[PDB]
C-alpha cells in the first residue's frame, strides 16, 4: 500500500 490517499487519485492506505 502507498501513503494516506486523497481525493482525486484512486488508492489505499
Amino acid at each position: 500500500k502507498w501513503f494516506r490517499v486523497y481525493r482525486g487519485i484512486y488508492r489505499r492506505r
